[PDB]
């Protein structure tokens, strides 16, 4: 039975980047909503199976996806910030970086633009293409979740539903980028990119 | 030239049911930025063509869909709403309502479910099938407009995108869709219904 | 463990409409090819969901749809057609068709118009909808299954894939389109159709 | 107003790897069809566009990047084919393949995996990505185009649509892919590889 894990931080604790009312309608409501629909679409799920019931295995896609998507991109994205997160990361995910998109600004630079060019709902990844065995920097619509769809392996996510923005910097994603910066945790998302060297 | 249509109304003249904020954002910022872009990206696409570059053409497809749709969907959300909207229609569209639906009751609920069911950003529409010369109900992901994508002419559409109500409802979209029914301008939806008759 | 059902008929039973080439590549290739492929990915989505492996479930998502579509479609093909078929339906479905679509003719029209309007892979089809208890016609993607992606309830099937007539009838869509009318098992559509009513 | 290539060839020039009759079928019907349609599509996107139709812009999109797609994928297709082909590319493109593949059978294992699993119609590509300046094998769906839809240059795309094999190889795709090897036109796929670099 999937659930909802504790946030690794105070809801206020990312504060003035994204404000503490943010933080606890996101975790409490939005993510606690998905595990739940979550454990109950892989119950219709096991039983549609058990049954053989193609059809309603097919039905229920969409809502596994969502909430399972949803439960999985959360899941990260809180351990991907943190309250003394910020700068830039050090020795080889930094060396990568460079690597990859030229600098630490440039990567910053297209994770962005990434980021701001979702059109409606969606997610900024920085990930691992372990077929290349380099860094790949994607976008997902929804909750549709990076390895699930892309195969990539998720690194740092950057949540750009309008959920996670719009009470404190409005219309403006922009701004709400410009900020994150200064709370990611560098530290996790290296742990991260280790895990995919082995 | 594209251009930003008025609101029928002062931007508190719905309250309380969609708060001022909501509308003079969702008008001046989001609905604006939409007309600008459109221009922009019609003006794009009027290059490409006249160089024969079904390449840039196809590129500029998501963003004259998403600006356009965009422009599409805001100018026909903001005449289907006014100060004195509400209750229900009266007359043939109600006919066609309870003929359809069942009961205008159970239209609401239906245009509500699909508005509800909305994963991610998106609308709800009630519609006009000319080919089955009947009704329909919709949701269409995005900026995705109506018409352009299923050929149903717009009657009513409910905005679900999470700037449409995050601000006064936050996660609960269930109460906004509650409260909108209060200013539904059921003669600008009659008219557009008539408009189909001809 | 879903299995390929025998065909009802012989290979070329449907001659000179469909001939016997296709049906048995068709038949023991395309179809046999999904049952087997579905059976494989169900064994691994059983061992994704005992585990709770959401990731592994989502990536899963197309190759079970891909193929359990495959699956659903195809079975309801071969009953859809028979050797001593053809003409028009009678009784009620008869009565719903001129109701719902204007007369047999416009029905027909209107099937082989969703069919030949295909764009790239998919199927034509005449399904039923429960919700607003009437006929109604759709064309699904690849092998999108009708009830599992639309809710209708699928009451005649035409494959338009490319391996269902090119052999025979090369790029000329429309002549295969004309040509199955022949073969057309009203009895099972007729079936099904009652089938809804209960 | 476009017009249909010839052909660099003699329609049975790639002999016995894909037969005359394809050949013949795949550029007079396919691509001739998905030229005129394409200039007819365009011809009515003047129009809405001079008229500010935004609606039927939007409604005329699919038929523009199908039909468009068509005319740009097998323009790039019959180039990127030879009767004096086959073998292995030398020079700056072998060294990339190697640098970015591992090696010229690691990249051909690559690129037939992408194209033997393309679920329904579509192609497979190697493309070069200018923002990271190394090669990238990407699958499309139906007709979408490389560059119009994911920004890569295309340098060798493989049509997997039925009617590039079928007639021929039927089911067996795999096959269709060993063989289509003996054709490629390197000379030209490392001209379009060379005119990256610039
Ligand atoms: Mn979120
Ligand atoms: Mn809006
Ligand atoms: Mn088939
Ligand atoms: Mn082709």
């Amino acid at each position: 039975k999937h659930s909802l894990p504790d946030l690794p931080y105070d809801y206020g604790a990312l504060e003035p980047h994204i404000n503490a009312q943010i933080m606890q309608l996101h975790h409490s409501k939005h993510h606690a909503a998905a595990v739940n629909n979550l454990n109950v679409t892989e119950e219709k799920y096991q039983e549609a199976l058990a049954k053989g019931d193609v059809t309603a295995q097919i039905a229920l896609q969409p809502a596994l996806k969502f909430n399972g998507g949803g439960h999985i991109n959360h899941s990260i994205f809180w351990t991907n910030l943190s309250p003394n997160g910020g700068g830039e990361p050090k020795g080889e995910l930094l060396e990568a970086i460079k690597r990859d998109f030229g600098s630490f600004d440039k990567f910053k630079e297209k994770l962005t633009a990434a980021s701001v060019g979702v059109q409606g709902s969606g997610w900024g990844w920085l990930g691992f293409n372990k077929e290349r065995g380099h860094l790949q920097i994607a976008a997902c619509p929804n909750q549709d979740p990076l390895q699930g769809t892309t195969g990539l392996i998720p690194l740092l996510g950057i949540d750009v539903w309008e959920h996670a923005y719009y009470l404190q910097y409005k219309n403006v994603r922009p701004d709400y980028l410009k900020a994150i910066w200064n709370v990611i945790n560098w530290e996790n998302v290296t742990e991260r990119y280790m895990a995919c060297k082995k």
